[PDB]
């Protein structure tokens, strides 16, 4: 039964990354995930130590004193000449032996089973964590929420160009007033139509300096909601600075919605890193529920042949193929690193 353990320790790094890096504001899921990270790196050092600690027991029972002792109370017991006493005694010697045998091996059964058991309580506490109920619909909530600020925010560039333009109408009054030092003529009011009318360069030039001066004045008025009987030059100037101050007001708001979308795509991000980490844990746990299949098959064997007796040389194989697995997986773990 191959396993990837690169694939497993990959995810549980990851897993560890995300949370580090994880940037949604919900304080149950940060607890929830930092929960999660801790227990899964503390099950990469628990499995790390778990393999370099068991072959050691497992070991042991393959260097047994008790066999080649029991081979040499057979080969006693292959005299003839002996007493039924001294053949019962070596018999009992044997039949003992058999019996420490077998509790040796229950004993290393147990001791094998608790190691492998505080890893499997560990992939449980992992498991048994739950991020968060029904998370997509958070992300369809928190993307509808992003798209909502987008739809808000458009109307307004849309009013930031409406006035810019009305402000560019204004300046080109007041520009075009200096380029003609029309103040001069009128210093009291602005001109009326007949007024500049009368008196002159062309009537091209008289046309566009009045459609200029007066789309400034009726921009001006506008703004300010006085009529046009006012016309006051500093009305002009006055509705033209408090428009720009307005543009500034919109863009106030406009940073506001585009921090506010930024902390909303951020946090998009971070739900989008929490559901990574799920998938990560479950390749995670994918690799770790094979091994500990691997090890209770091999638990299972080892007891029915505690309850066989003797044959030494299927136990050795068994036995030491467990041992080459174990060191085939800590190969794989010192490989990565």
């Amino acid at each position: 039964p191959e396993i990837n353990i690169k694939a497993m320790n990959q995810a549980v790094n990851t897993i560890w990354l995300l949370a580090q890096r994880q940037t949604s504001g919900i304080e149950i899921i940060n607890d929830k995930v930092k929960r999660i990270s801790l227990y899964s790196r503390e099950f990469d050092e628990m499995m790390r130590d778990s393999l370099a600690q068991l072959a050691p027991v497992l070991k042991q029972l393959t260097s047994d004193a008790a066999f080649q002792t029991i081979a040499q109370i057979d080969e006693a017991l292959a005299d003839p000449s002996l007493s039924k006493d001294d053949r019962e005694a070596l018999t009992l010697e044997r039949n003992n032996l058999i019996q420490n045998l077998s509790k040796h091996i229950d004993n290393v059964i147990v001791s094998f089973t608790g190691r492998t058991s505080k890893l499997t309580n560990k992939i449980s506490d992992i498991s048994d964590m739950v991020i968060a109920e029904r998370l997509q619909d958070l992300v369809t909530q928190t993307e509808s929420q992003k798209t909502e600020l987008q739809s808000d925010i458009d109307p307004k560039t849309e009013k930031r160009n409406k006035l810019d333009a009305d402000r560019e109408k204004i300046i080109e009054s007041q520009d075009v007033i200096r380029q003609n030092n029309i103040a001069d003529m009128f210093k009291d009011f602005i001109p009326s139509a007949k007024d500049i009318d009368g008196l002159d360069f062309t009537q091209p030039k008289k046309e566009a300096i009045k459609q200029a001066i007066k789309q400034g004045a009726e921009i001006a008025r506008k703004i300010l909601g006085k009529v046009s009987e006012g016309l006051k030059y500093i009305d002009l100037a006055d509705a033209r600075m408090k428009l720009s101050d307005q543009i500034d007001q919109l863009i106030t708001e406009t940073d506001e919605l585009k921090a506010k979308i930024r902390e909303v795509e951020l946090r998009l991000s971070g739900l989008k890193d929490v559901m990574q980490i799920d998938t990560e844990r479950t390749t995670l746990l994918t690799e770790a529920v094979k091994i500990e299949q691997v090890w209770i098959s091999f638990a299972e064997q080892l007891h029915k042949l505690s309850n066989d007796e003797i044959n030494q040389q299927d136990l050795s194989n068994l036995i030491n193929g467990q041992l080459d697995f174990l060191n085939n997986l800590t190969l794989q773990y010192n490989k990565l690193k």
